């Protein structure tokens, strides 16, 4: 008849929200907690976590959208859930995905989100402007226009901005090439995705050395695999590389 649990912290990040709750009546003995969320615009809460832990990382949230969260608890001999905490509203933070400006061989759109491979010599991979891929984000690229394909073509994600290599087909990176081949720490997988054409999207979903699970989607097919990284799930760079002119990639 009193809420035994309240939300204690809301940790708003670019790719999700961590909700942490605390038992506010020491005399309550909790078996299970139940966390729900909804968009502030929606008329229905849905369960996102039921279990004995007192925090949960909520990854399926759109940026720029407010969500409401509430939590309750149930005792061991009582089947009925307790009253709910006061609800709390949260949102992910906003860190735009943009390409590096001033990198030879690539021309950018005014908002720095579309990169075109031009006729100039290029020193290597065009990286994001900073490591702005955060775990929990769905990172989406769209291929606007194409050029001649080449074995060193890549689109992907990696730990560090490294100027040496010709592509992201290298250690501490995951990428796809323009033939649909997928590389994990520079090692090509047997399974391929359909090769990109203009209009194709490529999506990366990465969820927690360190063992991450990576889902790459493209042209209505997916591959899923393990990626072992020596960093943690800290923010990652993204990048692309194309040898021949005409390839143009939007990042969302």
């Amino acid at each position: 008849s009193r809420p035994p649990v309240q939300i204690e912290e809301l940790i708003e990040k670019p790719g999700g929200i961590i909700v942490r709750w605390c038992k506010v009546d020491d005399d309550f003995t909790a078996q299970d907690y139940r966390l729900q969320f909804r968009k502030c615009t929606a008329n229905h809460f849905e369960d996102v976590y039921v279990g004995s832990e007192t925090e949960f990382i909520v990854l399926h949230i759109d940026p720029n959208v407010d969500y409401q969260f509430r939590v309750c608890a149930r005792g061991d001999g009582r089947q009925e859930w307790s009253p709910w905490s006061v609800p709390q509203t949260g949102h992910s933070t906003l860190v735009p995905h943009e390409w590096t400006t001033g990198f030879e061989g690539y021309s950018l759109s005014s908002r720095r989100n579309i990169a075109l491979r031009n006729d100039a010599e290029s020193s290597g991979v065009l990286y994001s402007s900073a490591p702005t891929y955060f775990c929990g984000q769905t990172l989406t690229f769209r291929v606007e226009t194409v050029g001649q394909p080449d074995r060193r073509d890549s689109i992907g994600v990696c730990a560090e901005r490294q100027n040496g290599y010709e592509s992201l087909q290298r250690d501490q990176a995951v990428c796809i090439s323009t033939n649909g081949a997928v590389f994990v720490n520079g090692k090509e997988m047997t399974n391929q995705l359909p090769a990109v054409t203009s209009g194709s999207t490529v999506t990366f979903d990465i969820e927690a050395n360190a063992k991450l699970r990576v889902t790459i989607s493209s042209n209505n097919r997916e591959v899923v695999f393990d990626w072992l990284l020596e960093q943690a799930c800290g923010p990652l760079y993204f990048g692309c590389s194309f040898f021949y002119p005409g390839w143009k990639v939007l990042v969302f």
